[PDB]
């Protein structure tokens, strides 16, 4: 009878909880490069503009990392339905201290309470989803195909709604509306999550028995002596400014597929792990693109676009938009492509040129017009028209291509972390100097890696 979209009723919940975390996440996105520079404008945050840039990438990047631990900490330690709840209120906390009379003296405390909060929610909003319906149930891709709606909805009036804030009344209160955003989200969730989701996930599902406390201990001790080792020898050494700081935070990001992928391929379907190195790759290198339109194309969008009559933080509004568009038609391809659909390898390595033209073309009217003045917006809307087309074909087959082949499932999160860490590295080489360089060399360099993998896509797809 009443259902949310042909789905469980208790879907609406989970949909709008992640909305409104979406929400204050990219709300919170669209303005935080300008924020820094306005602290860095005001001599309030002694950085460069570079580095500022490279933090949002190690921003997303740890984000990313986060939540591949949130489901493991829910499942067997405190419960989904917790993690949820208590990861929205570091969220909500996390915008708060933004919305504090403080300057940049805040940044660290709140991107630390965010980057936790959201491990603790976002892989645990997802599970929640999967709880509503049964094994047997031919619903469950609908439903996480609505709820993955939600997310997009929020992520698409975040930067309208809390860009034109930060414009009208300031940084302050267009952070305090991020933090609203989750409050609302933990409003719905918490007296909605009560009348609809199972109880049991109060709970832990996996607790940990007597004897698996004490290594699990041993080995958070372990991880968290060692990086303390690590930054007190960078600190005896001189390695101690932000960007070394963040550079450690790069190598981390990076190493912890790196070492899963030395474990595995040494550790005989090992031709398939080896088959996931190229896919794993084009995954990386199109995060990496795709997550630097919240940084350089954003920085693009402040100093190179006329976008004197509207807020220049919309046009992150550009990505989710055209995921939302293209959803349906995409959706219509897969199942009309009957005879002779590509592989998923096939996928990536187009989804990877789509991202690399989705640069080439932004190095068009740096070269045609100069990179002194203004261009139209519609260079930026085409740009993100272009890595979108990229996400649809890299995005739904993602975490299935990696499972045809629990640490390596992961690892398909990871690459967006991984691809994030990246651009902590190359944001920096981003300027109006390089404007041009910069589009065209790693533009050029997608897609040339796009046609290398389609090159490789016969073997992997046998294996
Ligand atoms: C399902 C079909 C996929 C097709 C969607 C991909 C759309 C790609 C558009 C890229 C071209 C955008 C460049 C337009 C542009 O820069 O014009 C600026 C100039 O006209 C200033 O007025
Ligand atoms: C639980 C795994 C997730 C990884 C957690 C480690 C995250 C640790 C630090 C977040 C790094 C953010 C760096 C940006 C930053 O420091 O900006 C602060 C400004 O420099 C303030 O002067
Ligand atoms: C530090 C200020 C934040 C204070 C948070 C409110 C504290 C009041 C009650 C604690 C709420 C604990 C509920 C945890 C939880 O699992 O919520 C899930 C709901 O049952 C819906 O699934
Ligand atoms: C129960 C948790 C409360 C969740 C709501 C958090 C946000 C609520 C109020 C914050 C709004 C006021 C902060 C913005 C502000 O004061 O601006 C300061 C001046 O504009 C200086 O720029
Ligand atoms: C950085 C996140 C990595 C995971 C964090 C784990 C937290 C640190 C150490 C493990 C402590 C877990 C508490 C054990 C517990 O509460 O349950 C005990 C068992 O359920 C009873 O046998
Ligand atoms: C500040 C990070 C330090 C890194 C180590 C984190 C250690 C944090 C908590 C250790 C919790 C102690 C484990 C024992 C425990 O809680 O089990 C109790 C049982 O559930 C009672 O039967
Ligand atoms: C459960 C609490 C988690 C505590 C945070 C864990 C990660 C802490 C630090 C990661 C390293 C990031 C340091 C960034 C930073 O502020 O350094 C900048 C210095 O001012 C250098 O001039
Ligand atoms: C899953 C295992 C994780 C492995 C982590 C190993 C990290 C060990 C050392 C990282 C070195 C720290 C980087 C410091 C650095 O690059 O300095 C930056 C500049 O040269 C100083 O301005
Ligand atoms: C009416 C379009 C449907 C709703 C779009 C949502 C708004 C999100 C981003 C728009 C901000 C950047 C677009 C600006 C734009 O396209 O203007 C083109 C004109 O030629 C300006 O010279
Ligand atoms: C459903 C139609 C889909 C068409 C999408 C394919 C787009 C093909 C080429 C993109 C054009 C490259 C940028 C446009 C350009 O260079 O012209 C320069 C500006 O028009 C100068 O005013
Ligand atoms: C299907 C739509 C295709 C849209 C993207 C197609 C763009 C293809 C090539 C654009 C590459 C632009 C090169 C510009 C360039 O590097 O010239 C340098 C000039 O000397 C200015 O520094
Ligand atoms: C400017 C001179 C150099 C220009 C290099 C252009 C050649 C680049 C790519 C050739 C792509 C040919 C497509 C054939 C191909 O990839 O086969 C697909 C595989 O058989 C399927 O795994
Ligand atoms: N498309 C990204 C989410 C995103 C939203 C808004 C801006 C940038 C990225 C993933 O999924
Ligand atoms: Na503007």
């Amino acid at each position: 009878g009443k259902t949310f979209f042909g789905q469980p009723l208790g879907l609406s919940t989970l949909f709008m909880t992640e909305m409104w975390e979406r929400f204050s996440y990219y709300g919170m996105r669209a303005i935080l490069l300008y924020y820094m520079w306005f602290l860095i404008s005001t001599g309030d945050l002694h950085i460069t503009r570079a580095t500022a840039a490279s933090i949002m990438a190690i921003y997303a990047s740890m984000v990313y990392l986060s939540g591949t631990i949130g489901g493991f900490v829910a499942d067997r330690i405190i419960g989904a339905r917790p993690a949820v709840f208590w990861g929205g209120v570091l969220i909500m906390l996390g915008h708060i201290v933004l919305a504090l009379p403080f300057g940049a003296s805040a940044l660290f405390g709140s991107i630390i309470l965010i980057i936790i909060g959201t491990g603790f929610l976002k892989p645990n909003v997802s599970t929640l989803v999967g709880t509503l319906y049964d094994e047997h149930d031919r619903r469950r891709d609908a439903g996480f195909s609505i709820f993955v709606f939600g997310i997009n909805l929020g992520a698409f009036i975040a930067p309208l709604i809390v860009g034109a804030a930060q414009e009208a009344a300031g940084y302050h209160v267009a952070f305090s509306l991020a933090a609203i955003g989750m409050f609302i989200g933990l409003l719905v969730y918490y007296f909605g999550g009560k009348k609809t989701l199972d109880p049991h996930y109060l709970r832990p599902t996996d607790p940990l028995a007597p004897e698996e406390v004490k290594p699990l201990l041993v080995k958070v001790s372990l991880a968290v002596a060692g990086f303390i080792a690590i930054i007190v020898v960078m600190n005896l050494v001189g390695w101690n400014s932000l960007p070394a700081y963040i550079n450690l935070l790069t190598i981390v990001a990076i190493a912890i597929p790196v070492f899963y992928f030395a474990w595995m391929i040494s550790s005989t379907e090992h031709l398939r792990v080896v088959s996931y190195i190229p896919l794993f790759i084009a995954a990386v290198l199109f995060w990496a693109i795709e997550e630097q339109g919240s940084v350089v194309l954003a920085t693009f969008a402040a100093e190179r676009v006329d976008s004197s009559w509207f807020p220049v933080s919309w046009f992150q509004s550009l990505n989710p938009l055209f995921i939302m568009l293209y959803t349906p038609f995409f959706a219509w391809l897969w199942t009309a492509w009957k005879k002779n659909q590509p592989s998923s390898p096939t996928k990536f390595a187009v989804g990877l040129m789509f991202a690399g033209l989705s640069f080439l073309l932004m190095a068009i009217p740096g070269a045609l017009y100069g990179t002194s003045g203004k261009v139209s917006p519609l260079w930026l809307v085409g740009s993100w028209a272009l890595v979108i087309l990229g996400e649809m074909l890299i995005s739904p087959v993602g975490l299935s291509v990696t499972t045809k082949l629990s640490q390596m499932m992961s690892m398909w999160f990871l690459s967006s972390s991984v691809g994030s860490a990246l651009n902590a590295q190359l944001v920096t080489l981003y300027n109006a100097k390089s404007e041009v360089a910069y589009f065209s060399y790693f533009g050029l360099g997608s897609v040339v890696l796009g046609i290398v993998l389609v090159f490789l896509s016969k073997r992997i797809q046998g294996l």
